[PDB]
């Protein structure tokens, strides 16, 4: 194990720790591509969880890599992750503005205010996840075009909406509600009231309104999976399918606001079999 291998192993650890779903799928990529995915995911994870001193440090470190990718930097944030990101930047095109969009989104989230409309909720999904899809685009495709970015960005936003749909309860405990005030009012849903008394038809209809949006986006992405490299296609399909299975798991747990549902490992393997066969 070289030092750089140690840096990537650490990125891998962070990714496996936080997303068993994405690590399950992306770890199937060829060595060079999975290593780059671990690094991008690790950087985004650190940014997502930073809260502002460390966040400012991460931004300056990324800015250093962007400006001087081949100079040695004494990184201020997490050296292992930045050394790995820099290694990737030296071999692949990195959409740096997408990392800055993510950082800007996480900063704003300090003075969190509920979203007035679905447009702001979707803007948020772009900021924390559509951005990661854009950064991953060059790793997952041979000849990136605007269409490749568009599909990756859409998948990322769809996965963030599935995430929000799985975590309503836990997010409410953490004083956060992601459904828009417009939609909550239209459907006559009060999250605190539902957290207290259980799901009702108003809440279920609202949750299903967002789930249909995520599912539709998921289908449009699967329809355009060929923008990605032949090796990455089944892997992206697997990651997306495993994640969207969370929606059925939420349904099977009666939309509970009191536990985090999950797709068990044996079910992820079943999806891998089905896709691996199709391919």
């Amino acid at each position: 194990m070289t030092m750089m291998d140690m840096n990537f192993k650490y990125c891998h650890k962070i990714m496996k720790k936080h997303s068993k779903s994405f690590s399950y799928a992306f770890d199937l990529l060829p060595e060079d591509q999975r290593k780059a995915v671990w690094a991008i995911y690790a950087v985004c994870r650190k940014i997502d969880d930073s809260i502002i001193q460390f966040l400012n440090q991460i931004k300056e470190d990324i800015q250093s890599i962007e400006k001087y990718p081949y100079e040695y930097h004494h990184f201020q944030s997490d050296r292992r992750i930045m050394m790995a990101l820099q290694h990737v930047a030296q071999h692949k095109n990195i959409a740096f503005q997408s990392f800055y969009n993510l950082i800007d989104t996480v900063y704003k989230d300090q003075h969190f205010t509920m979203f007035e409309t679905d447009a702001e909720l979707f803007g948020y999904c772009y900021g924390v996840a559509g951005t990661v899809g854009e950064v991953l685009t060059p790793i997952l495709s041979d000849h990136e075009t605007h269409q490749t970015y568009d599909v990756a960005r859409r998948l990322g936003e769809s996965l963030q909406l599935i995430n929000i749909l799985r975590d309503v309860g836990e997010d409410f405990e953490n004083e956060r509600i992601y459904f828009s005030k417009q939609r909550l009012k239209q459907y006559e849903v009060d999250i605190a009231e539902v957290y207290q008394n259980g799901v009702n038809n108003h809440y279920i209809d609202l949750w299903e309104y967002y789930a249909a949006i995520a599912e539709k986006d998921f289908r449009d992405v699967m329809d355009q999976i060929k923008v990605f490299s032949i090796e990455a296609q089944p892997i992206i399909e697997l990651a997306a399918r495993i994640y969207i299975e969370i929606l059925d798991e939420v349904r099977q747990a009666n939309y509970t606001l009191h536990e985090r549902v999950f797709v068990e490992k044996r079910k992820k393997a079943k999806l891998f079999h089905e896709i691996n066969s199709k391919y």
